[PDB]
């Protein structure tokens, strides 16, 4: 063929190819640089300006090689690419599941769970041994991170380093992998400010945590014993210090650069692609964002519940004032954010119990379901202009009918549905129908007053299921079959 491109090593493939072909290539992986008017090899010299990423040793940072076939379709090469080049882990979604779901992550003493993006992006990385993960600082990268280096530890011999943009990071990102509990000081040593007393000691340790600043400090030698490296934030990576280091990691069959800012870089997206291949954004479903809150009642309530029937349930649960104070709070909350919610209730008395918490401590409430139309749509445009930190409590039947509702943020569903979901199809369609932002998030709230089994030794979690929680089951279930944005969080109401 045209264009042969072997296996170099884990930061560089190499391409074999004819004088022409490579001059045609070296402008292909090429950009402009920053601020080139102020160099004077450009103003004085022979610089265009741009950089490029393909010189001539013929060696092309590891991540581009993807690339290639996008300049031989644009140019009508024929490539042959080294099998080596695009060899995956040898990993089906079912084991990783297996080994994620055997494994005991923590938060303080809090058992939890990584939510389906967290899964999604580290199963990802692994699979395809280099990606860029364009996740938002929430959703917890901190956690992704750990799971790649634990799973690189049970799978791998190198070490894994792990760059951040501060010193305080350097710390919180040790601090952070205990917490999980699935890491131990020992096993990280931080390098630079963010250096304990005893950091000196672990000469050893698989996980090494610093910043671009010191790490660059390092001779290319030191770089070869890591098998696997990431970068969080790295949108704040210079393609002088990435340079600096590239070639160093030439074991590094593992690379990770996390960013949801990637728009805001100091580099070229081409030189962070170079050195951690794609873009892969989790953010993948098949709009609406939901957040299933169990909400865990006292043990003795829980007792004395049991036997009740679904009708009687709902009538002790809904006309709870402890409950009525959790939703509100969780309304003020959120509206503190500079964002509008909806909390929506069945019966009024309920509504009006929850309205008059919010007002006896927040102004911006208003309740609907009452003057149908000219306070309805009155209130209905006060948000659509572009008001902040509204609650408006409405009934299912309000926002079902009279729709536009534009700057929704949040829905919070006060009175659980039943085993079904229909609810999100409506608040889906009320939404994309006359309004846009369409990224709410609706706030499903499961009341688990459950009963513990007696003895320790019972593999249940529960011995019996007061009828909303067995509802909230259903409902996750559901979300999970249809593939929905999902995620659960527990709360205990006291």
């Amino acid at each position: 063929m045209d264009i042969k491109v072997h296996f170099h090593d884990f930061s560089h493939v190499r391409i074999d190819c004819e004088e022409s072909t490579f001059h045609e290539l070296r402008d292909f992986f090429s950009f402009e640089a920053d601020g080139y008017r102020f160099n004077p090899r450009f103003r004085y010299g022979n610089w265009d300006g741009r950089i490029r990423l393909l010189d001539y040793n013929r060696l092309l940072p590891f991540g581009l090689v993807g690339q290639i076939k996008k300049f031989c379709d644009n140019f009508g090469y024929k490539a042959w690419i080294d099998p080596q080049i695009n060899e995956k882990e040898e990993l089906s979604r079912k084991d990783f599941d297996e080994w994620l779901s055997k494994l005991e992550i923590y938060s303080g003493n809090k058992r939890i769970e990584p939510h389906w993006y967290q899964k999604d992006a580290v199963f990802e990385g692994l699979v395809n041994r280099r990606r860029i993960l364009n996740l938002p600082t929430s959703a917890g990268r901190s956690l992704i991170q750990a799971l790649l280096a634990r799973y690189y530890l049970e799978n791998y011999e190198g070490k894994i380093l792990i760059i951040v943009p501060t010193t305080a990071l350097t710390t919180q990102m040790a601090d952070d992998f205990v917490d999980y509990r699935l890491f131990s000081h020992a096993m990280i040593k931080k390098i630079g400010g963010g250096a304990s007393k005893d950091d000196k000691y672990k000469n050893d340790a698989p996980v090494v945590v610093g910043t671009w600043q010191t790490v660059v400090k390092q001779p290319k030698e030191w770089f070869s014993q890591f098998g696997m490296m990431m970068n969080d934030e790295c949108h704040l990576a210079t393609g002088k210090s990435i340079s600096s280091i590239i070639s160093g990691l030439n074991n590094c069959m593992f690379k990770f650069g996390l960013s949801g800012s990637l728009r805001d870089g100091k580099a070229n997206i081409m030189q962070y692609v170079g050195m951690f291949g794609e873009i892969f954004k989790p953010v993948t479903t098949s709009e609406l964002k939901i957040n299933s809150i169990f909400l865990r009642y006292p043990d003795e309530f829980t007792t004395k519940l049991k036997g009740k029937t679904y009708q009687e349930e709902i009538k002790i649960i809904t006309g709870l004032s402890k409950r009525n104070k959790w939703i509100a709070k969780l309304a003020i909350k959120l509206a503190q954010k500079d964002e509008n919610a909806f909390v929506m209730f069945k019966h009024v008395s309920h509504g009006k119990a929850i309205f008059d918490l919010i007002k006896n401590e927040y102004d911006k409430v208003y309740y609907v379901s009452g003057e149908v139309d000219t306070e309805t749509r009155n209130i209905m445009k006060t948000l659509a202009e572009n008001g902040k930190g509204i609650i408006i409590v409405a009934s299912y039947g309000v926002f079902s009918t009279g729709i536009s509702v534009k700057n929704l943020h949040h829905v919070v569903l006060a009175h659980g549905v039943k085993s079904k979901i229909i609810v999100l199809q409506t608040i889906g369609r009320v939404l994309r129908k006359h309004g846009s932002k369409t990224i709410a998030t609706v706030w499903d709230l499961i009341d688990d007053a459950g009963v513990k089994p007696k003895s320790a030794n019972t593999k249940k979690k529960y011995v019996h299921l007061n009828y909303l929680l067995k509802h909230g089951i259903d409902r996750i279930q559901r979300y999970a079959d249809e593939k929905f944005n999902y995620v659960m969080k527990t709360v205990n109401l006291l």
